[PDB]
């Protein structure tokens, strides 16, 4: 068939629940301690207690990127009425650098799921310009599609997710 049925972002419903279809075009590497996040990797809450290191690609150093980190499975995947929970929001990340050079306008909150296996999703967007993104007023019931529309973030240029569950 011509339709992709195997991409982990499709199989997990990250594309669907959270994201529209998009083309990966910028590298994104998220590392918790020594562990690089790969799609569907299981990480325990102790492993993600502190913010990860985030390195991004890009070829035009003039460009700025926003990183969104959300849990769509809140409070549980079977009753996700708080979808999405915003764990982290970092803006103005210069191309080819990472979140430490960006503005962490919603601080990292470490995941601590207490009901089921939760997807924890990192999404990178190219900004229209520096300083164009503002914070939401709340972390629960966040909506990445709506936020991206409001702040002219277009479609993702990269995304990856891990799975986490209570120990
Ligand atoms: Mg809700």
């Amino acid at each position: 068939m011509s339709i992709n049925i195997r991409d982990p972002l499709i199989v997990s419903r990250v594309v669907g629940d959270v994201l529209d279809p998009f083309n990966r075009s910028i590298t994104l590497k998220v590392t918790y301690g020594q562990r690089e996040v790969t799609n569907g990797l299981d990480l325990r809450p102790s492993q993600v207690q502190n913010k990860p290191r985030v390195e991004i690609g890009g070829e035009d150093l003039r460009n700025f990127y926003t990183l969104v980190m959300v849990d769509p499975d809140v409070p549980s995947p079977s009753n996700p009425h708080l979808r999405e929970y915003l764990h982290w929001l970092v803006t103005d990340i210069p191309a080819t650098t990472g979140t430490t050079f960006g503005n962490e306008i919603v601080s990292y909150e470490n995941p601590s799921p207490t009901a089921g296996i939760h997807r924890v999703v990192f999404i990178l967007f190219r900004q229209l310009g520096r300083q164009t993104v503002y914070a939401p007023g709340w972390r629960q019931n966040f909506n990445t599609r709506e936020f991206a529309e409001i702040y002219n973030l277009g479609l993702p240029v990269a995304a990856v997710f891990y799975n986490s569950q209570r120990e």
